[PDB]
RNA sequence: GCGCCGCUGGUGUAGUGGUAUCAUGCAAGAUUCCCAUUCUUGCGACCCGGGUUCGAUUCCCGGGCGGCGCACCA
RNA sequence: GCGCCGCUGGUGUAGUGGUAUCAUGCAAGAUUCCCAUUCUUGCGACCCGGGUUCGAUUCCCGGGCGGCGCACCA
């Protein structure tokens, strides 16, 4: 704070220096941007405990165990293109599934599925075509042609949003002409980046989950907002940024009423995003919501930024883009894209009975790749004893493998019990990994922990020797383990994977494991 | 034997799917799935994951759609679907050939026409990666290549042991000349593909016994040349007779049948056709075909691709793609060395699922019209795949019903049961029609007995039969949920619950 | 792609060189109280561009889309 | 994109104008019987194309990819 104070002051001076420069585009918010960048960097350099991940170790684990890899690596690879392996894909679908329960099923959102191929007039209308050609000229989008030859120039969608806007009329009709409603699409988006860098952070193809919440401007207040009002989270307002200030933990309700956040609709989604991101493993102490300043924005915009080894990175944008995309496409195509509400008292010799409503749009955009990479960092740990033993503390709900089945030895008496358990878990819908390899139980614990297997069932000698056949259940993080009846462990593991019990509750109900005594 | 027009009218009106970019004129071969269609699709995909990936512990991966040119050159897709064409130019780089064609003054070998300079004719979607344009690429025409190119790490993930299977679910692109017939011929469609890697020595599947008893229609190549029609056979009994080459092909054929059945394709309008030697390399191929108003269409293609995929890519990149297994004992010019393991180049069995066609088949196989009203159309979607498991319906717009609607909906949501609430203006029969139309599996109706009787009970209605029972509102979510998971059927419900003889109040 | 015929509210449908009929659907208010009830009101359309014309939804051309056929079908 | 430095089994790391070290990982056999145990054996690598050369993983041009810094960031 002693080293940061002068840089804070500096940002502040050039801050409302700018406000003065317009109080009565020569002006350089570029100068302001530089100063804040300095402050940002040095605050970052001052903070580490070191509190932060050994990126090279974590990337090694991800690589070795095929969480994700360079696409076409066998052909030399293509910059900015990545494939997800078994664990990567599994973790992804879990993150997407949780996203579906958290947003779509919760708010009864209308999820649609649109083509990635997009004709040129659509993107010229939204201004994507005009805004992303550059200095021979090269476009930051992927251009292609549809059909015969070059009869129809098209692009790969840069975003998922436009498919919703263009289907507004049938979406609205499906909600029977009533506002408000929301549509969503989960799919891939394409950015022909001139320089893909930092692994999954900036890629040329990535999976995006987008939501367009359509709402009557006359009615921009969310009914469920007090479900998130008392949440305390870090906010970084435009005022705070230009004041040279840092982020500040506030109450959501306060920030909305004080007017820091425009409305309770935008606020609701900020709160819901917070709840979601933390649910999938992102750390609250390493998560902030940063408002967009004047030189980056639309009524209001807030990015969700997570602190990583690469610094602060946006993982979820949440914009208020009242009227535009609906209006822009409307004029472009001459097709009216609006809602209507019946006037109470009918009304320029025409008598009106309804008034047309141009809906406002609230748009949360989720970059699942970055969200996933953030989870990787925020859940990566190294065992205190063995530096080779690394593991991921994935929340049970998103852990790719909920369980592992482990005979204590390659010994044969265990094998029928192992077969029993796998099929049982398979019929309980419980994702599991069976390891009956030549390695010791410690080696195979290490393998399983490495990919974030939530719990480990170990078949021992007392599984076969004593009257009630009982295996041990092991917690990935604490490495502590209990003992329970093979009959019921698939139910117990299923429960932990769904979040209907916690490991503390399990340790409470079932006896602790002091050790083998049959041998 | 369906009214395809009427069905498609329903699909269009309730936004199952639609022409992509319709308000911009539209683009042929491109379709956007609306809420109900998307929902149905997701259930189809999840059922697929449960039926295959989870059941066989398959390694599912997720690759990019952008594919560099050399990859598709190797697999042969370029030299067959990407070329300039006089009709055709290769017979004898870019428009460098146009000069060559004029320099040697090549008229057509037939008819001797003067013809045109070669113009590019891409059946694939070409594009350029990077800012330079030094890296031409295509949208993948299939999801298999991502699996083949990551074979080493997949094998390593299975600790080097064969056999193992990998799968992928994503979009694939084909720049069709003439997109037609709705979803049956599109330019972009979601595909589910499995690559089952097996030791050529042991081209078997231990779990074939689980499907051997299935009676299904088979249409072998030797029966196609004869002219005779397809025969209903025991799946096990196609295998000892050598009609089906091996237990691996047999197992997947069985599993494909059980899946297509489970999602609602009618067993009588489903057959498996063996590819003839005329249409092939590859060891053997059996397509799953379904009977539609467009005829017999291929919706799942089960192929046997001995080696090529792994071998071609290996030879192309000079990167060996093999499994090794140990020998019983070390064995021994060109011979002087000691061997301890032998290399195995995996044989690949490939079930290929076209989700769009599968879904369209379900549409035609579950579309029905009520016996009284010709406006009342509905889909008999199986509960486990139906886009909306349940609907909440107040008998009227009276305020007495509203609080029960609100409570039951929230209950359903917390149980995860996907539901739709129709408390709008219309009558009860209207909202029944409205919800049957999109194939809502079951309908909960809140009536006057619900508000005026000692324990609060509502009715649960079956979409198909239109019959209904009565159970209390606390019970219904668990009931509907168990119907959706396939735990119970309607028979079970009518056995445990009182049939609805009419309301005694109001 | 090549050939023919087409494109009118969300869905159908009538009509025409002077900007459009009527059903259905949805909305509102009544009615009704278990299977698109009935009444009244309201909302919503000539695929797009160009040509000819004082004026085009209508006539000519082109593009887009559609239906059928031939062609191709990783 | 520009700039600078890099690319050796799945991972990490020596080394060289005559095709390569040692760990780690996996496999097999023993060992051990609750936290990468131990011994033996086996498997697997010079990013790719062209050139120079009797011969290149090594030297030289080009390409791809990676790590950074600056840009840009729907
Ligand atoms: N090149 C890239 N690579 C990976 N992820 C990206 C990306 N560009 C954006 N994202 C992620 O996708 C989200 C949306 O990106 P965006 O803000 O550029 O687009 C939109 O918001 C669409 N209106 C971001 O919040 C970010 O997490
Ligand atoms: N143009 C198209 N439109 C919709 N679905 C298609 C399609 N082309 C192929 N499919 C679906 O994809 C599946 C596989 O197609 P294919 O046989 O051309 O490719 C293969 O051989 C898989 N390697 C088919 O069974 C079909 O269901
Ligand atoms: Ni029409
Ligand atoms: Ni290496």
């Amino acid at each position: 704070e002693e080293v940061l104070a002068p840089l804070r002051l500096a940002v502040r001076q050039q801050g409302d220096l700018v406000r003065k420069l317009k109080e009565d585009v020569d002006k350089a918010v570029a100068e302001l941007k530089a100063r804040k960048r300095v402050l940002e960097a040095k605050e970052l350099a001052l903070q580490p405990k070191d509190d932060i991940v050994d990126r090279a170790k974590m990337e090694d684990t991800l690589k070795r165990r095929f969480f994700y890899d360079q696409a076409f690596a066998i052909y030399g690879g293509v910059s900015g293109l990545y494939d997800f392996g078994p664990v990567g894909c599994a973790l992804k679908n879990n993150i997407i599934q949780t996203w579906r329960q958290h947003f779509i099923q919760e708010e009864q959102i209308l999820e649609i599925d649109c083509t990635m191929l997009t004709p040129e007039p659509v993107l010229k209308t939204s201004g994507h075509v005009d805004k992303f050609a550059d200095f021979v000229s090269f476009n930051l989008m992927f251009k292609t042609f549809i059909g015969p030859g070059g009869n129809m120039p098209g692009y790969l969608r840069p975003e998922t949003a436009q498919g919703i806007f263009l289907n507004f009329k049938r979406l609205l009709e499906f909600n029977q002409g009533k506002l408000p409603f929301a549509a969503a699409q989960i799919g891939n988006s394409f950015r022909n980046e001139i320089s893909p860098r930092s692994g999954l952070i900036r890629v040329r193809e990535f999976t995006m989950a987008e939501i367009e919440h359509f709402v009557d401007p006359s009615e921009k207040d969310h009914p469920k907002f007090q479900n998130v009002a008392d949440l305390h989270l870090y906010l970084y307002s435009a005022k705070a940024q230009v004041s040279g200030q840092s982020a500040r933990k506030m109450r959501l309700g306060d920030a909305v009423e004080q007017g820091v956040i425009n409305n309770t609709v935008l606020g609701y989604f900020i709160g819901r995003i917070y709840l979601y991101l933390t649910k999938v493993g992102i750390s609250p102490d390493k998560l902030r919501f940063r408002q967009h300043m004047e030189n980056e924005m639309a009524c209001d915009c807030w990015d969700a930024e997570s602190k990583t080894s690469y610094g602060w990175i946006e993982i979820v944008g949440c914009a208020d883009r009242s009227c535009y995309d609906l209006s822009c496409h409307a004029r472009a195509t001459k097709v009216p894209l609006v809602a209507e509400k019946p006037l109470k008292e009918p009304k320029f010799q025409k008598t009106l009975y309804v008034e047309e409503v141009v809906p406002n749009v609230i748009e949360p955009s989720f970059g699942l790749g970055r969200i996933m990479y953030t989870v990787f960092e925020h859940t990566f740990h190294v065992r205190e004893g063995d530096e080779q033993r690394t593991f991921f503390s994935f929340p049970a709900v998103v852990a790719p493998f909920k369980c592992s089945v482990l005979p204590l030895s390659q010994n044969q008496e265990f094998m029928p019990f192992v077969k029993e358990l796998s099929e049982a878990l398979t019929r309980h819908g419980v994702s599991h990994k069976v390891d009956d390899s030549s390695g010791s139980i410690g080696r195979r614990y290490a393998r399983t922990d490495e990919i974030g297997v939530a719990f480990g069932v170990t078949i021992d000698f007392d599984t076969v020797n004593k009257t009630p056949h009982t295996a041990t259940l092991r917690d990935r993080d604490s490495m502590r383990q209990i003992r329970a009846e093979i009959s019921e462990l698939p139910s117990i593991v299923q429960d932990l994977a769904n979040g209907n019990i916690t490991w503390a509750d399990v340790e409470a109900r079932y006896p602790l494991f002091e050790g083998q005594e049959t041998g």
